[PDB]
């Protein structure tokens, strides 16, 4: 129906950036070309839609969009936590809690009753200890990104609870959407906007 | 019947765990934490039952249970081996190892007849060849940590023989509540009695 | 039929491989004995058979070759790239697209239509951009890798479009064996000829 023409146009976009950022970044390690290179191969992935699962009132689920992002937002927590000079300890702990997010979100996601809403709170707790010691950074890069997490991190766990994936108030082809709009904002804008200053702090601590 | 209490205890004792290993140590990598963590997610998974499989002697196998172990036992062997002051290209190699033994025993634990057979002898290879550098490490900490190799590590082969995972001779909640001691012994009791002595080992060659 | 003999010749083989790798060679960081002990895992799965799918051309395909290659040509990769000198972030860029690579090479083979297409059409462009630093790569060891990535790597493309997980021009036994010479020509036979070349220049920049 509808949906098929949002995943189509997350293929095309993530395309689009994954080319750009390839071609004009350096040629070393490509974070920016990594996170749209994944995501493409997870919109494919929920096109094709074999890994579709029931939702609330009616809507459906693709929990592999859940999984994809504990890879993709692991190099996106690499880039924020590394921007706000957190110790290299912190930034490995940092990452692993985006992998609990993420890996129990799509549980959450997959799963109903109280499975769904302990795997919630599992996630939602993880999520807390994960941005609390990026909001409350000493870095001067700290309001720089917490637009991102704010408006773009903390996005996701709105958009799940209204979407099927929660409770279902929203459709299936209006969470993708949103879910579209929060992964531009995330994956994209954020690098629109704050590569030269990632790049430049990044070669002066390394 | 008897074993959603088993997975219900495990949920909340490592709920409770998590929560003080959070709070009673240092705000940066807690290891003990996601081991802790990562136990509750596996308990629930268990608990909900969707991954259950025949075991031998009409028994029932949750192969799951092995695969998380493969992410909380590299964690583990992490700060075993780094309290052995192991040389970091021995700790990558041992923590191989460890997703190794997991791997091969959660599809040991899966699948039947000879494929159980094999997947065994490879675990155990793999698993000899792990515990061999560190129960001769010349490591002043070695006879520390050979009590939670050898009474809590090597109590799951054990246990998974005498499981449905292999012949099936103890019935599955029995085993389920022997993985719990064990899990108790060797993720939280570990931490209780090694946390301080590795802290400051670690503050001392980092 | 026949295919079960080229399976059960490839857990010899690579067993014999592991057991000389790890005899043979230093006892640390053994990446030639992992490499092979995780394809001893992968034959025996593609030997059980219950991860078997249909192919093209009535042919069958095995896609967890693909899944468990993932893990273990990002150590081919991690000692290639060190072996050209290669910079630690650019090595840490070529083991994803690694993971990249054979991730969606799994996908391709799996899916059919034109999600085999895509899926093929990105993983090609992921592989262009894996072998393209290497091919032209500065290093005076150039020319001693180039053999193994355009004779041993390329080669597993070129059969896939050859293989039921392509268009099914060959039957599945071909595809196997020829599978298998370049898992030999790739994993084992790699460090025969290179092991001490890799040893010597790994002593020099670590
Ligand atoms: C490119 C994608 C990004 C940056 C995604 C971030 C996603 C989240 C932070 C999701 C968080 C969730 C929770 C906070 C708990 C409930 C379930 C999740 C996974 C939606
Ligand atoms: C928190 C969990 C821990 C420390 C678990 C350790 C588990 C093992 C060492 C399991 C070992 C096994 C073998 C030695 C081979 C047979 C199959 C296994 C996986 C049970
Ligand atoms: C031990 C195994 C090795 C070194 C395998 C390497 C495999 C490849 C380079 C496979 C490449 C593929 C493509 C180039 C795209 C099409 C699909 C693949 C995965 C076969
Ligand atoms: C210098 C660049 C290093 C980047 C390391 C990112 C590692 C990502 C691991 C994600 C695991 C899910
Ligand atoms: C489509 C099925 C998704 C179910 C989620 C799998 C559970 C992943 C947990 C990861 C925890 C680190
Ligand atoms: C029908 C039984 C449902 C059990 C739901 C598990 C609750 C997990 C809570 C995790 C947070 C402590
Ligand atoms: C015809 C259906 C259109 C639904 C579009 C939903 C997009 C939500 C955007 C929310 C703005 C922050
Ligand atoms: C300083 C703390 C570093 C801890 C690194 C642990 C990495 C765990 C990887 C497990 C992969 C399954
Ligand atoms: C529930 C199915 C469990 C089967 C085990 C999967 C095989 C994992 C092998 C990992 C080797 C590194
Ligand atoms: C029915 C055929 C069963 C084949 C069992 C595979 C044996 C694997 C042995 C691995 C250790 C060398
Ligand atoms: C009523 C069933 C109780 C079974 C409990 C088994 C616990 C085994 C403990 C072994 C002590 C090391
Ligand atoms: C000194 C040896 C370090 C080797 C690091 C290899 C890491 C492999 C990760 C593969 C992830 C799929
Ligand atoms: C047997 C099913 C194989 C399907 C391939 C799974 C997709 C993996 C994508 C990994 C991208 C990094
Ligand atoms: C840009 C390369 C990826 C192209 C993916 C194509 C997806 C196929 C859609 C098939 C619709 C029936
Ligand atoms: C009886 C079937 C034998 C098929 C063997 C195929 C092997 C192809 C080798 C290609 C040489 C590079
Ligand atoms: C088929 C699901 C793959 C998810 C890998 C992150
Ligand atoms: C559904 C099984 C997930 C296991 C991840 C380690
Ligand atoms: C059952 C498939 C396992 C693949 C792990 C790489």
């Amino acid at each position: 129906n509808q949906i098929e023409i949002v995943f189509a146009a997350g293929i095309a976009l993530f395309s689009v950036a994954a080319a750009y950022f390839f071609w004009a970044y350096k040629k070393d390690f490509n974070s920016a070309f990594l996170v749209s290179f994944i995501t493409i191969i997870s919109y494919i992935l929920m096109l094709e839609g074999s890994l579709v699962s029931a939702g609330a009132r009616g809507g459906e689920v693709y929990a592999t969009r859940w999984l994809f992002y504990g890879l993709s937002c692991s190099l996106l927590m690499y880039e924020i936590a590394r921007f706000l000079r957190k110790s290299q300890s912190e930034i490995v702990f940092l990452m692993f809690l985006t992998v609990i997010v993420m890996g129990t979100g799509g549980a959450a996601a997959y799963f109903e009753g109280w499975y769904k809403i302990g795997f919630f709170v599992l996630s939602s707790v993880a999520y807390v200890l994960l941005v609390y010691p990026l909001l409350t950074s000493v870095s001067p890069n700290r309001s720089a990104v917490a637009k991102y997490i704010l408006l773009g991190w903390t996005g996701f766990p709105i958009a799940f609870l209204l979407a099927p994936d929660g409770f279902g108030i929203i459709t299936t082809t209006t969470a993708a959407i949103l879910y579209l709009l929060l992964d531009i904002f995330t994956k994209v804008i954020f690098y629109f906007d704050l590569h030269r200053k990632m790049e430049v702090n990044a070669q002066k601590v390394l």
